[PDB]
């Protein structure tokens, strides 16, 4: 069985500042370090992160006062933001400078009373914390997940419309909800072409690469990563049997049941250990030596804040 | 006398990556390494590069075969990247990403055969570059530098047009005419506001900071650095003496006699030494301990090619 790597795969620059910025915290000011929400949407490092000292809250309530707390790469609202602020604690902030940029734009047009309209997935934090950017009254914040979501929208002002987008989301059903929206509001305003950040971009343009020369796809991600179960999706879509899974340990023989090329790639917050471990137990199930298809390279990196080097 | 220093300034992460991509073939290949155009635009950093080694050439038809090739990061047409693709040449693309950015919407713009209207100065190596990214005769390429460029342009269908910017603007003058393309062209599409990369934008808002207490501003950059004139002439607006000065030995001691505070600042280009030995010349003419004044923190690294690592 040949074993083919997607690439690009794994960590993306958001969730390696994020983690090193807990990690960082954790070495500066020791234990317990109070995160809100899980750093990024990977069990084991949420677990390893856990071992070392740091605690997972939902809410700000959750935080004894005087301690030091860190948002999540994923973002959160101004409520949240504030009402940390107007607690006793010490904030650092491990957003994604790639959604901080679509917090900004939702800010602009609730200053201007202008309504926005954001593409993305009900309940995902990163969809709380953008949608959480906008508080005008006079104005409106409205999420679609589909162009059915379009389909039925009504809004104040059609003259005075924006829109803005998840960073993780599947770039053709994106595309799709853009065309709805710009038949539906011919004078609405936004990106280009969407808010997904590059490395959503190009983990699914290498799984799709990946998946034309598969017969089956391993996805290396948690089950909450939205990310991770876009690519496992687009995988699916192609007609090759996918899985997303946590390590090793989930693999299941009749998956790879006299499959003679299995695929492998990893979602943006899944560690290098966990796809070398997932290597290592298809080799054992059959497989040869793993080989990397060629990809676009990624050059991006986010440094620490200063005062957390 | 008091010294400021404007922050951010100096060092953007497609300055420090093109200079490192030089540095690092000359380290692992040796000399020569040919650069076609300066490989950023500051005279002490080519004149430092060409002492290890480098030799800046005019047009690829001037290296030789076998020879280790480098664009400079303010990119190149697609012409010129054929020529060195179809030469016996190792190429290293030393392009700023952000500048690629907007490559790719100006061929995404020319397959359509859409035309696309730059905004940016006739005669600078970025905008010969991304026009020379266009190359559809069924549509067109056009640029303007003002408002009034924009009253005279005639298109061939304003319903199919899209607008791409240089990198380096001054962001009020292109706020301007952005504002003209689209009272001129209501139908015209392009980014959300510029395509001024995030260095530019926060540069001129740390030179505006500093211009407000300075009496006269310093910024360190050469002649032919377009970014590092929209500094100079961002201060020189707001009624302060400014001058544009490739290193200390330009400062002239009736510049500065008298004032009270001066202010500091460098273009994306300038190294840092410069900028602490422009420090130094004022202090021995007065001045006292630089004092770096609060500004928007910059976490953003664009990594050299894992070739020349
Ligand atoms: C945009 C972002 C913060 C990505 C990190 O990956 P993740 O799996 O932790 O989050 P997501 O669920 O958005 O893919
Ligand atoms: C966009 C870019 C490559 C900026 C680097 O600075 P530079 O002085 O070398 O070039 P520019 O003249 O565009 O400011
Ligand atoms: S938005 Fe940021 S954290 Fe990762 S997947 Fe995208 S870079
Ligand atoms: S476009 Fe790139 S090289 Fe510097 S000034 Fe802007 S980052």
């Amino acid at each position: 069985m040949q074993i083919l790597l997607a690439n690009p795969r794994g960590f993306c620059a958001g969730v390696d500042r994020a983690i090193s910025i807990v990690e960082n915290a954790l070495a500066i000011y020791g234990a317990p370090i109070y995160v809100r929400h899980e750093v990024v949407h990977n069990r084991y490092v949420v677990d390893s992160l856990r071992e070392r000292g740091a605690i997972f809250i939902e809410q700000i309530s959750e935080v004894p006062d005087g301690a030091i707390l860190i948002f999540s790469a994923h973002g959160v609202s101004q409520a949240v933001r504030n009402e940390a602020k107007s607690r006793d604690l010490t904030v650092f902030d491990a957003t994604c400078p790639l959604v901080t940029k679509v917090h900004m734009e939702v800010a602009r047009a609730s200053r201007r009373g202008e309504e926005s309209i954001l593409i993305g997935h009900a309940g995902h934090p990163e969809v709380e914390g953008t949608m959480g950017q906008y508080s005008n009254p006079e104005g409106g914040m409205y999420l679609v997940e589909s162009p059915d979501d379009v389909w039925k929208l009504t809004v104040k002002n059609e003259e005075k419309l924006s829109f803005m987008t998840q960073t993780t989301l599947s770039v053709d059903d994106t595309s799709d909800v853009i065309d709805a929206l710009r038949k539906r509001f011919p004078k609405i305003v936004g990106p280009r072409k969407d808010d997904i950040c590059y490395a959503t971009t190009n983990r699914q343009e290498a799984v799709r690469a990946l998946a034309e020369q598969a017969e089956v796809v391993l996805v290396v991600g948690s089950k909450n990563s939205s990310n991770s179960n876009r690519l496992a999706e687009l995988a699916q879509r192609m007609g090759k049997r996918a899985f997303l899974i946590d390590d090793a340990k989930d693999i299941q023989e009749e998956w790879v049941k006299e499959v003679k090329c299995v695929g492998v790639t990893a979602g943006a917050s899944a560690p290098d250990i966990l796809v070398q471990n997932v290597v290592a137990r298809l080799q054992q199930l059959g497989g040869g030596e793993a080989i990397p298809l060629e990809g676009r390279e990624e050059n991006i990196v986010f440094e620490v804040p200063k005062e957390l080097r």
